[PDB]
């Protein structure tokens, strides 16, 4: 690597490098679906490769758009993206101090990127369809460091209690246990780090983000269980907040509803627009500048129909109170047979 050399070129034979291997809180099963796992696996290296490039760079004067842009073009190169086969899974998420999730800029944000700010850097990468989720936060003050700490325990935490049979509440209360026993002091105040009570981890399915189950990051969930075969996306937030999030700001990433079938569209806009979304994102999370990228324009209204009519749905950022910090830390592991794999562990988290 030099990057921009394609993970593919890096490892001829097609095989990719393991996450972290552990053994549980079939053999031939297991590898059964080898195909797939090694598919998680290219996409990994690509998001360990993008995310070290990233930390060399991004420092605050930076525009947020000049950092989703960089980081975009990198991972659109490292995950040799080829329309729906391999690509980026989901927006870049850069969500600033209060905000948690879910906001990167639209067309004409002139946000920029300041040295007290806390940024979660969420971005996702896929080779056919089987997605790599994974985040962590940045910062240029340590007076955040404790904060970090916190959520990162607590993410290893739920990462280390995951597991086939495992009750979902269960894993729930113990993040909620580890992230709570941190005390932090930032401006001189000092707060009881506490979880995101409405945001959480879930389960993933091909090109489905969100397959349908969660992973709760605070007690009192379902007891439903882990299954063998599921991959999870193992994300928690730590707040000096509320604890609570809420949508606030412009919306930027938009998303199909999976279970939505055909629909005929004769507005010509708004059927246009559905195409587009259909050719390259399919059920995959989109943002408003990736349709700019593709030399769409005067689709705002089109965008609102499909979400009107229930097609696409929006996900606006989700932000605790003014004034308050929140960080995440985010992995992906798969539930394999034999063990339980965190494939998108780095030596950096
Ligand atoms: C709504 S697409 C952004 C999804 C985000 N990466 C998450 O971890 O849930
Ligand atoms: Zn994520
Ligand atoms: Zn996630």
């Amino acid at each position: 690597q030099t990057p921009s050399v394609p993970i593919c070129d890096l490892y001829p034979n097609g095989v990719f490098p393991k996450g972290q291997e552990c053994e549980y809180p079939k053999k031939a099963l297991d590898q059964a679906s080898e195909e797939i796992w090694n598919d998680f696996r290219e996409a990994a290296e690509a998001h360990r490769q993008v995310r070290k490039y990233v930390m060399s760079w991004i420092k605050p004067g930076m525009t947020m758009i000049e950092i989703c842009e960089k980081l975009e073009d990198c991972s659109r190169k490292l995950i040799k993206e080829n329309g729906l086969n391999a690509g980026l899974a989901f927006p870049t998420g850069c969500s600033l101090n209060n905000c948690a999730a879910h906001y990167t800029p639209n067309a004409g944000d002139t946000t920029v990127l300041q040295y007290d700010d806390i940024c979660k850097i969420d971005f996702g990468t896929h080779i056919s369809g089987r997605i790599i989720d994974c985040a962590f936060t940045v910062t240029f003050n340590p007076k955040y460091d404790t904060l970090l700490k916190a959520v990162k325990d607590a993410t290893n935490t739920g990462i280390k209690c995951a597991g086939i049979d495992v009750r979902l509440c269960d894993v729930g209360e113990a993040i909620q246990e580890v992230m709570e026993s941190y005390e932090v002091e930032i401006d001189g105040k000092t707060y009881q780090v506490k979880p995101i009570r409405n945001l959480n981890g879930h389960s993933i399915g091909q090109y489905r983000i969100h397959a349908g189950k969660t992973v709760p990051i605070i007690k009192g969930g379902e007891a439903t269980r882990m299954e063998e075969g599921e991959v999870y996306a193992i994300e928690t937030f730590g707040s000096t907040g509320k604890g609570v999030v809420h949508d606030d700001m412009e919306c930027s990433h938009y998303m199909k509803n999976f279970d939505v079938g055909h629909v005929p569209i004769r507005l010509p806009r708004t059927k246009h627009l559905l195409n587009v979304i259909n050719e390259n994102f399919g059920t995959l999370a989109f943002c408003r500048r990736w349709l700019d990228r593709l030399g769409e324009s005067k689709y705002l209204m089109a965008l609102k129909n499909l979400c009107d009519l229930g097609i696409v749905d929006p996900y606006p950022p989700l932000c605790d109170i003014k004034g308050s910090y929140t960080a995440q830390f985010e992995h992906t592991i798969l539930l394999r047979p034999t063990c339980k794999e965190v494939v998108s562990r780095g030596d950096d988290y």
